[PDB]
């Protein structure tokens, strides 16, 4: 759901833009 779609994105969004 929402807390496993926003947290799923956040986990590899400002983690993917962080590791770059």
């Amino acid at each position: 759901e929402s807390a496993k779609h926003m947290f799923d994105r956040i986990g590899k969004d400002v983690y993917d833009k962080v590791k770059e």
